[PDB]
This record gives C-alpha cells, structure tokens and sequence, in this order.
C-alpha cells in the first residue's frame, strides 16, 4: 500500500537526457515526462540494489506521494513496475536555493526575502503537523521556481552548522530540531547564500555554540526577523518557537511591510575613516 498517494507512470513516457547528480544506488537525472513535454528530475534504482535500498526507495516515494503543500516538492509519479524503478518529480529551473542566492547577491527587496522566508516556514509547519522530520533543512535542500516559491526538497547528501545541539549531542531529532536548523536558513536567505559561522572549523562551531555565541546580524535584516532567527537558536529545545508561531510572525510582517523597515544594527569588522 505504500505507494498509494502516487501515480504509476509508464517508462514510455520519460527520457532521460543528463546526469545531475548521484543517488543512494542510481544516478539522478534531467529528463522530460508525457502526459506537452514537462522537465523533471529523475532518480533512478539500478539493478543490485538491496532489499534495504528498496525499501528506503518505494518509501521516500510514499511519503512524498502523501504530501500536497504549494511550498513542498511535487512528485510527478513513480515507476516500480519495471526495471530500473524511478522517482520522478517536478523541474525547477532556478535551481538550489543556495546557488542561487550566492549568483543573485543583492539583487532583491527585504519584502521578497521575508516572502521566501515564509514560504519556507509554511512548508516545514505542514512537514512538522504531518508528523516528518526533515533532519537537514538548509538552503542546498530547498528549490526555487520561477515565481520565486520555495519548495523544501531532500537530495539526500548527508551537517554540524546547520543542526540543534541535541541531534548533535545524542541524535534527538524531532521538529524543535529543524526549527534550529530553519533559523539559520533565515541567515543563509538574508545573507545571500553565506557560508553559517565562515571559517570556523566543526568543532570552533560546536564549542562556540555551547559557550553561547551565536550568529551575528546579516547587513541591512530587519530587526523582527533577527530577533526571530534568534529565539530559533535557543539552547533548551522547549523554549524555541514551534513552526505555527513562524508562520504567523512572518505573514504579519509581510501584511504590515512598514514593520520591516526597522533594521537591526550592524556590528562592522572593518573601519574605514575618511574625512
Ligand atoms: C528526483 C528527486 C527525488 C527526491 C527528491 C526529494 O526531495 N525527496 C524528498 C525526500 C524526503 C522528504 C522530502 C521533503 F519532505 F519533501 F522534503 C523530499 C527530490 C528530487 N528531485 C531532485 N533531485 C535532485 C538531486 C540532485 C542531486 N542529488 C540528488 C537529487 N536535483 C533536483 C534538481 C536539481 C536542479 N534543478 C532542479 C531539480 N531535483
């Protein structure tokens, strides 16, 4: 039954035409889907794989088969019938979320951050009501289209900067956990794709974290959303906000836009003195 929200699609009508990446046992691939030719990714599984990978496989296609949210990743369909089997899913031209920043820095309003920011959010509260764990929500996870909507997405690589000290600790990975991990996605968003804490190695991470430093304000960030990523970063896991409280603080902002026009003091670490 495991695939029942999901639609059996025939080989026939996917081509696949580049590889973009790897899979956990097949090649993930840009391709065109007919039901008038639509783009879309394709991960395959090749023959060999374990009844294990089989599993892990036909259930991610379940699971997101299940989900139906404007700010998750649509699954196009599945083939399990015929060899290889595939996952198949919407094409977002834009890319990742973080590439995509980083070649785009300084090109957008705060409104249309804030916007993406609460797209994001909107996603994780439906992932987090559904009872889904997502483990690593980052900016590399998540997919824009060309409306700007993102769309929270799992390729599956793995994270120590982007993870809430109890999964690190002693691997308590629950939605208070990804709410650690969505704070600094809204750090990633408003510094354009930053790497989080620089240079600092996973340990300096860890061992400032614990010593209670956090992250500082991004250039030009409204002080509501910096006092929002901060209450994300909180130590005790009971005290951070849950993703109902996100939403909410976000879609208010963006209704009342004035609030954002309030920006949070800068902390340079360059002066430059000139007459
Ligand atoms: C084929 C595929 C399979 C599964 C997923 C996916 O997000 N699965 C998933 C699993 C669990 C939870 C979720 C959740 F909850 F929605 F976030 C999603 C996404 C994709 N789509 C995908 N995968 C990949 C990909 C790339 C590299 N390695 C693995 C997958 N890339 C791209 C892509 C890249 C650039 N432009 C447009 C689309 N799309």
């Amino acid at each position: 039954a495991v695939l029942k929200f999901t639609t059996e699609i025939h080989p026939s009508c996917v081509t696949r035409q580049k590889v973009i990446g790897a899979g956990e046992f097949g090649e993930v691939y840009k391709g065109m889907l007919k039901t008038k030719e639509v783009p879309v990714a394709i991960k395959t599984l090749k023959a060999g794989y374990t009844e294990k990978q089989r599993v892990d496989f036909l259930g991610e296609a379940g699971i997101m088969g299940q989900f139906s949210h404007h700010n998750i990743i649509r699954l196009e369909g599945v083939i399990s019938k015929y060899k290889p089997m595939m996952i198949i899913t919407e094409y977002m031209e834009n890319g990742a979320l973080d590439k995509f920043l980083r070649e785009k820095d300084g090109e957008f309003s705060v409104l249309q951050l804030v916007g993406m920011l609460r797209g994001i959010a909107a996603g994780m509260k439906y992932l987090a009501n559904m009872n889904y764990v997502h483990r690593d929500l980052a900016a590399r996870n998540i997919l824009v289209n060309s409306n700007l909507v993102c769309k929270v997405s799992d390729f599956g690589l793995s994270p120590i900067r982007w993870t809430a000290p109890e999964a690190i600790s002693y691997r308590k990975f629950t939605s208070a956990s990804d709410v650690w991990s969505f704070g600094i996605v809204m750090w990633e968003v408003m510094t354009y794709g930053e790497r989080p804490y620089w240079e600092l190695s996973n340990h300096e991470v860890m061992k400032a974290i614990n010593d209670g430093f956090r992250l500082p304000t991004p250039m030009d960030c409204p002080s509501a959303i910096y006092q929002l990523m901060m209450q994300c970063w909180q130590q005790e896991r009971a005290r951070r906000p849950k993703f109902a409280d996100i939403v909410s603080i976000l879609d208010k902002l963006i209704r009342a836009p004035d609030s954002l026009k309030t920006l949070a003091d800068f902390d340079p670490r360059v002066s430059i003195r000139l007459p």
